């Protein structure tokens, strides 16, 4: 069907893309980057994340594939030398689809803006100290003082979440995980410290205490938000779909990326 | 219906139990510790854990309640001065039931023994170094060298799991979480370090490397197991049921126990 | 002798300062904020840190004292109600002096700028990723990829260093401690993770890999440094001196601030 | 002068030892394992630790050397193929000596026993819960509830201390570092969590709360101590001396063992 291919833009990826386009020319495949049904990403995880956000308005109509021209990536988990066998099976179709949960972030002002995350959404201060009240399903849980907070998808747990001490969870779990960045804990200031894993339909709301300017990042994209009244986190109703052509279990991908490959 | 009450055995709990039995005498309540339908625990979380294991053969036929005569416990989350209003509503019935996932541990020899955990199951060595191969759904993930491992239920994440850096997850998530104890990591020895959260139907299997003697604990109960061939972890098909009479949200219980009450 | 007093600038501290000045008027004490020999700070640890940097050019000629009008601070460890007994003993003199090690940071360009730290010096990126080579006594130790790094004095170990997992060390140890902020560790990227404690006369040098812009902070003061060629850390030859009038042991101060007071 | 050589006892180490003895036969070297002046250890760090404890009664009269027949060890940091050049220079003498601080542990009963540690001394309970009061220079600092505690030498910081989150410190620092094992922290139970680094002449004393039986380990050696009244930790007046024949800086050894070699 309709398909498009993004490239990291180096010599290796551009050339692989042109060779795959030539392979797709031999089948009933039409190149369309407006309404594709298959999005292939050649590069790294950033390149894949860029591709997801390019088509986040059509997630239910697209199956993603990532090719890693550098090291093994978590989302780009197929090798460049296997690009031909990829072109073949993708042209025949009859593949299976694999869905991962996504994360919704809502920012209210004094207006509303929402964002979809594949890895995580983080919050930091514009420059001053970062103080925010953390409210869970309208229950005030803590007042966080520190550098910032990170709300991660399941597949994102191996990313920024991992460096902050968070747990790695399997993407079949529809959940989201909040981790701390350098919280200050003493006699007066008290946070939980432990990461928190929230189920679907739970709402985690951050509410300012003094300064209302916050550096909010969604994957690679970071934006300064002024006069913030509330940041809301919840597991999205939408999901990203992966075209799978063979078994590459999550824990196997985790073993190869962190233990030994 | 039929009910029984366990006591920590101090003066405070024994007396509260006798006073509740007297209150139940005023209703159509029969004391039966053989086949109760309501199990009340007066004491601490250990007292509650002891009560769960006393009736783990009838979990589907029992709703548990815990009264804390000392500090607030996670499972014993109702106060002694509220014991009368508890007796009333329990006698009328028409309460709601709240299920938490449990953890199944299977130990094979060279025979098989299984155990149900409400908090966690841990593994340590008999005395020598602790080396074990960690296999996830028949995929070899790592070779753990360290002090031991902890596999925790959701409700157990606030217990031993919390002191080992694990995440706290909400008990509506049917999952289990593995955390490390003092793993040795260098150029030759490599573990993941991060906690791992596993969904239902996933099997985590520990397999010995040299010594086959292991100190295996299930909640408060610890047993030396000799000639161990395999320890298997998976989320149980069985669940513990709590009789709830009002909203005491998990994150509220977490706030009170760790932040401030 | 000559003395001055800084104030946090709220009603409480300003009034305490005016009352202490009146008490000093009754003795052979001359107020001089140009060349004082005693610097008193009324407020918090920030107020004390501001006072240290106001006179970092005369550290060998000044003994510091801090009064905490809010909670107990580590540097401001004397209470407002004890201000009179402080005025008395300070006027008589014959006190003991207590020295804490300081931290020297040197920034080279393509020129040189140096800074003295009482708590810590940190490095972060201007906006892009933070990659820096860490060289210890001209030996290349690692290539750090992460959010940033923190080099802490002994007395600073209870401050930012504490929130980053660093050890708390006693200020009689002439040393400095480096801790990580959210390092990325995988098959390709490898840092030590553990905090590092360096003795006197050791030089730790950070060297850029790509981007040469870095947000460098020294205590409360943060400055964007462009075209950075090198950041050098070493234990200063200079020391801050505290006027002590009674035993307030470091570990006692640590107990009161973090365990219970 | 007088010398002896210990062996791990495998084929590789035994044969290297016999070949070095033959090399020493060609010089004015007499084999004496009663009063040696040079102790060579062929094997791993355990083999080296065993050798240190074999002659802990003559530390001031002995310079140690370790050869690693397996992977690089921290104490055994010279390779088997370099054994000949080692024999030569050792026979000529005129080497430099390098001292590392040691750790003294004193156990009182209701009698006294002391031990010297090269890596660390740890405390765990005999079987029940581990509760101990931690007193620093006669000041009560905390009541530790958890799995156990670890008091480490500087050179030991890369060993068990490293797996418990402790900092790695350079052995020219005469100090000792205490780290926690799975402390329980909640509203009622409070420990510092952070590692603590203590200078020379500081005394850290552990004092029982209920059960007085403790599993105390000093390096590889673990002993059950009954009716314990006090465990005291302080930096030893004694030091281990290493015969050095070239520069192998501590941080270089750390880089090779943990980053890449
Ligand atoms: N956030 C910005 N713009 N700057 C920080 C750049 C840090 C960096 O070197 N990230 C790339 C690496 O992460 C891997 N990766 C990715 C990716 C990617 C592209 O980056 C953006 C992402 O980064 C993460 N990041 C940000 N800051 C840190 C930090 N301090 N430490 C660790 N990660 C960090 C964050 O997640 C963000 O989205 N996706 C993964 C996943 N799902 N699983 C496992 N590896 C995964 C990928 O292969 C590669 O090895
Ligand atoms: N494992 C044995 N026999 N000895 C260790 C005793 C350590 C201890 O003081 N535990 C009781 C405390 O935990 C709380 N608790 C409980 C409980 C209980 C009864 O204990 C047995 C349990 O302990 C846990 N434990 C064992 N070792 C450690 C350790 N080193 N650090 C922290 N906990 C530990 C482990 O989980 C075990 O099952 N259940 C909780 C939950 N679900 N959520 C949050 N608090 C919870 C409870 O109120 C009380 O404050
Ligand atoms: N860095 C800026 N401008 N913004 C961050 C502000 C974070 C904050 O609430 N710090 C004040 C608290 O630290 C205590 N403190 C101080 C102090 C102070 C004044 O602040 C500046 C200092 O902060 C530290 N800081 C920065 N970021 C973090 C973070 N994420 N987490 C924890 N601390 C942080 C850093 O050290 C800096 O110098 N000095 C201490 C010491 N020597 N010992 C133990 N407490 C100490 C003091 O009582 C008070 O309870
Ligand atoms: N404690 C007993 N009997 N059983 C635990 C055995 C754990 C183990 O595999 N240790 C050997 C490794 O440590 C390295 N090592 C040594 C050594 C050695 C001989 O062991 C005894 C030592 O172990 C340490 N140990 C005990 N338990 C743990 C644990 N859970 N995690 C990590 N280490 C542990 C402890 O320190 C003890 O003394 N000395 C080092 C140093 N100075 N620097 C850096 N590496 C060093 C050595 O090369 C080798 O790679």
């Amino acid at each position: 069907m309709k398909y498009m291919i993004t490239s990291k833009g180096d010599e290796k990826s551009d050339l692989l893309r042109l060779n795959m386009i030539a392979g797709f020319g031999e089948y009933d495949m039409e190149y369309d980057d407006v309404e594709p049904e298959i999005v292939i990403s050649i590069g790294g995880d950033g390149t894949f994340l860029s591709a997801f956000h390019q088509y986040e308005e059509r997630l239910d109509e697209i199956a993603f594939i990532g090719i890693h021209t550098g090291h093994l990536g978590f989302y780009a988990d197929w090798r460049p030398a296997e690009a031909d066998k990829l072109v073949k099976l993708l042209a025949k179709g009859e593949y299976q689809k694999v869905s991962y949960p996504l994360l919704k972030t809502t920012v209210k002002y004094g207006k509303e803006a929402t964002y979809l995350a594949l890895n995580e959404s983080t919050v930091k201060s514009s420059g001053g100290p970062f103080v925010v009240d953390v409210v869970i399903n309208d229950i005030h849980f803590e007042r966080f003082r520190g550098d910032g907070l990170c709300m991660s998808t399941p597949s994102g747990t191996t990313a920024y979440n991992k460096s902050l001490g968070g747990a790695l969870m399997h993407p079949s779990i529809e959940a989201m995980q909040l981790t701390e960045m350098a919280s200050i804990n003493n006699r007066v200031y008290r946070t939980i410290g432990s990461p928190l894993v929230f189920p679907k339909h739970h709402v985690v709301s951050l509410q300012p205490v003094n300064d209302k300017d916050f550096q909010i990042s969604v994957d690679h994209l970071s934006i300064l938000h002024r006069d913030v009244q509330e940041i809301r986190y919840e597991v999205s109703a939408k999901k990203i779909h992966f075209a799978r052509f063979r078994s590459f279990p999550f824990w196997r991908r985790v073993h190869d990326s962190f233990i030994e490959d």
